[PDB]
């Protein structure tokens, strides 16, 4: 009974991954967490260390701490830039040390024999964010789709130098055109259940491509289905 | 970095935690395990260890090759008997082996210092889960409120004797549906949306009367607040 791991590696997207109720209207939503856990049951546990706020430098300090003392991981998602893409201030990080520091923590994985997936950051809403945070603008620091792209291309650039696989988000949040995009932020930076069910579809296509026999439908379903269980149990573990 | 771990051990019921689209409506529910990771999030790793179909003499056999394995486990649902207090067939397990294996889970838990908490059987929508399960039904394989009640009793006088929690999901059921408890249920035994609420709700209860400790609100949130990291990141790890 070892299961292997996937870690979920990043800031308040992976942290907020796993509530169905991101907005007090009491309904639920579409999680990516919660998604994942169930389409690997009995296949694969999921790991989630996300940290809110956090950037790719403060992460890159953690990242061993983690590997250290966890025990099985297999795969891993990276996802951090909505904090370091951030035009200034105590969150920002110049593009870079953010690519050394995401290649660090691909190596790093890539010591500890874990398969890495980066993801690019996803679109802001820009006329919301700003409105609710005003007090972070009056200070200068911006965040805008122009600079998440400069950080989203220079990550599948990276991804490409690092033969790992890349999720770009910006562009897959652009795929219904129009306003549609606008739908899968919440409050215009962190995800929507919308946006996490493209987020999850988006990861599940490039673990088939990289990393198939890590993909759901490709793993061992663990233990006897029950219907096969000896009535004395026997059988259960082989 | 280390962790400790809420384990959640069970029958399908568990396995079905973390779905939020049981049905096909598309319509995205609420499910206990999705709620049970976020309000842990940076303070306890929820391990999930549900397998559908199962039986608590299944069970049994499992336990200990999970325990032996896993470092940090501090807690754990142990959550059997809907299928086992079926009248007859592969999964029936009667009363007093029922019990025993329950109670033998509870004492290797607690050898491995894991706290546990006993979990009762929800209602069933008997009228809708025999529409589903004719074959099995004319085969004599009934599942029943009445013989879930005897489970449900049974495991409170265990719970009661082991000084640990006890949820008695049958009666909240009840008290939280009244006459839409139905729609607690998806197929008439495995658990809705609302369903899965009143778990969550009644088990966070009996984890701060019991194990307070371990309730999310008395848990330390591990690592400093972004506002409250220095810029180089060297206070990161500091209170822990």
């Amino acid at each position: 009974m070892d299961y292997e791991k996937f870690l979920l590696f990043g800031d308040s997207i992976t942290e907020f991954a796993f509530n169905t109720r991101p907005i007090e209207d009491g309904k639920d939503q579409y999680a990516l967490g919660a998604a994942l856990v169930n389409e690997y049951t009995r296949k694969m546990d999921i790991l989630q260390r996300g940290f809110k706020g956090y950037t790719s430098r403060w992460a890159l300090k953690i990242l061993p701490e983690i590997l250290k003392h966890e025990s099985n991981i297999v795969m891993a998602t990276i996802f951090l830039g909505a904090n370091d893409a951030c035009s200034a201030g105590p969150q920002s990080v110049p593009l870079p040390e953010f690519i050394d520091n995401i290649r660090q923590m691909v190596s790093l994985m890539k010591s500890y024999h874990i398969r890495p997936i980066i993801i690019g950051p996803g679109l802001v809403d820009r006329e919301k964010w700003e409105k609710e945070k005003s007090e972070e603008i009056a200070l200068g620091y911006f965040r805008t789709n122009e600079n998440f792209a400069i950080y989203s291309d220079a990550l599948a650039k990276l991804a490409n130098e690092e033969k790992v696989p890349f999720v770009a988000l910006n562009k897959a949040f652009q795929q219904e055109g129009g306003d549609a995009w606008q739908q899968l932020l919440t409050d215009g930076l962190h995800f929507s259940g919308k946006g996490y069910k493209i987020f999850h579809d988006e990861l599940l296509k490039v673990i088939e491509t990289f990393y198939p026999q890590y993909h759901p439908k490709n793993m061992q379903y663990k233990l006897k289905d029950w219907r096969d269980v000896l009535d004395d149990g026997s059988n259960i573990m082989s």
